[PDB]
């Protein structure tokens, strides 16, 4: 609701809010429900 997903985290696809700011969550696999939570540096 308020808070976010920090790195190292648990993260689904239909989770809830995104990761926190500068963070993005990526699936396991090509196929895959849950994933995890990683800084979003391109």
């Amino acid at each position: 609701y308020v808070s976010c997903l920090f790195r190292g985290a648990r993260c689904r696809v239909y989770s809830g809010r995104s990761c926190c700011f500068g963070y993005y969550c990526r699936r396991d696999f090509p196929g895959s429900i849950f994933g995890t939570c990683s800084r979003r540096n391109f």
